């Protein structure tokens, strides 16, 4: 189990002003640290944040969080379940800011909610330095879904923070799972007139203003004022980053299909071509990403699932690919790091989740 610690700086808060926090399991013999960012969509105006507060309150508040959580998948401490990093120091950071980990605003007379995701990450890192992180050799910032996008948005800021604090020996790296989305044309189209009809580019542009959202500096300088929404799309932000980042993305991600207005309920020609083109576009965006794992499956998230070791690309599992990545950062005979399926339809890979 990992144990809850609420932040000592109580000005760094969840949406409703309750303190943010993290769950920790230490491993005294290890200089590796894994910090995992939870996902779970986002909200972008008063009305849709109010509805999320009624029925997804744990994603907006710490008031009802449990004292412990069980580590699963890459957060498991058993080698049977986690061949990659079972002996690491483990940290799970709950997602309670509804801002794709980008916000820097407090609750105030002008703001019903606080959006502090970018500041939560910085405050967790600062408080962990006194609990053993000061001795680390590697800090892997990982995450799934909105947390995977959060890795892309925050990994270089963590590296800069540690350099300015006097810890240049800590190697900061990123692992982004199920957070690599396309701003493509939808299968069916609606103008942004409410929450369900608002496409991701329009919803994120509104969110950034509502959250006071922040993006990495080199990406911000490319796209400039009013266009920072571009930095939430992995294929645009990734080439601006300096830290090493491993990208995990299903070629037919269920959240991508949802935002494209596709619902697989017999598939006719128009939809068959749409799905095949989506897989080809995703593959194209990964061509120049040297550390990547992209199976041809219809699914969502991988790294904290208990059976995460089962899926393989070209005969190599994800825990193996991550180990090969570690070796590469010290090509390798029989230890590959670039693993992207080429077959064109979901479940053409027999190891896909059932
Ligand atoms: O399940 C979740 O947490 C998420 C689903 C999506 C997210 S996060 C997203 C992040 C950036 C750009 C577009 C996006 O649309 C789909
Ligand atoms: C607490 O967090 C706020 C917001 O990030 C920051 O401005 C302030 O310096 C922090 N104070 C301490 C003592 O950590």
């Amino acid at each position: 189990d990992l144990r809850l610690h609420l932040l000592l700086n109580t000005s760094v808060t969840c949406n409703d002003g309750s303190p943010a926090g993290y769950y920790l399991k230490e491993s005294r013999g290890s200089r590796r640290w894994l910090l995992f960012l939870e996902g779970g969509w986002y909200c972008f105006n008063r009305e849709n944040c109010d509805s999320r507060y009624d029925t997804m309150r744990r994603l907006m508040s710490s008031r009802d969080w449990p004292r412990t959580r069980t580590g699963t998948g890459i957060l498991s401490s058993q080698p049977e379940e986690n061949p990659y990093w079972w002996n690491a120091n483990m940290v799970f950071i709950p997602y309670c800011s509804s801002d794709v980990w980008s916000g820097a605003s407090s609750k105030s007379e002008k703001n019903e909610y606080a959006f502090m995701g970018a500041l939560i990450i910085q405050e967790v890192v600062r408080e962990l330095l006194g609990r053993g992180l000061s001795g680390a050799k590697v800090l892997l910032l990982a995450g799934s879904s909105a947390g995977g996008t959060g890795v892309l948005l925050n990994v270089d800021r963590v590296a800069e923070q540690l350099e300015k604090l006097g810890y240049p020996a800590i190697q900061v790296r990123g692992l982004a799972d199920s957070g690599w989305f396309l701003d493509n044309k939808q299968y069916r189209h609606t103008d942004c007139v409410d929450t369900i009809t608002c496409a991701p580019t329009e919803a994120i542009r509104r969110g950034i203003r509502y959250w006071n959202g922040v993006v990495p500096e080199r990406c911000r300088r490319q796209f400039q004022e009013g266009e920072e929404w571009n930095c939430f799309f992995g294929y645009k932000v990734y080439p601006t980053l300096r830290s090493p980042v491993f990208v995990v993305q299903w070629l037919f991600d269920e959240a991508q299909l949802t935002v494209d207005n596709v619902h697989l309920t017999p598939v006719q020609e128009g939809l068959r071509l749409y799905i095949q083109n989506l897989g080809r576009e995703l593959r194209h965006t990964l061509k120049d990403v040297p550390a990547s794992f992209a199976p041809a499956c219809l699914s969502h998230e991988i790294i904290i699932r208990s059976h995460w070791t089962d899926v393989q690309v070209k005969g190599t599992s994800l825990p193996r690919a991550l180990h090969c990545w570690d070796r590469s950062l010290h090509p390798l005979k029989g230890c590959p790091v670039h693993l992207v399926d080429s077959c064109p339809w979901p479940h053409c890979n027999p190891s896909c989740p059932t």
